[PDB]
């Protein structure tokens, strides 16, 4: 969102947003360090939203973004 004092998301809704309108995602887990594991979907507008990392619908769209972002192997961010 605007001024994020934390690295993780808030909470995900039933079925947040279409996974095809997401530009890039950030995969937030408790492994990283947070109480709420969620993948944030950075939409076309540049807004990130919390989506369920367990649900199958998410794991497909993640792959799509992984393979498209993989085109850029140099990652500074």
């Amino acid at each position: 969102g605007t001024n994020d004092a934390e690295d993780c998301c808030l909470s995900v809704t039933q079925k947040p947003i279409p996974g095809y309108i997401v530009r890039n995602f950030h995969y937030l887990l408790i492994k990283d360090g947070c109480r709420v594991p969620a993948v944030v979907f950075t939409t076309l507008r540049g807004r990130q939203l919390c989506a369920p990392p367990d649900q199958p619908w998410v794991e497909r769209i993640i792959q799509r973004l992984q393979r498209t972002s993989a085109k850029m192997k140099r990652r500074s961010s």
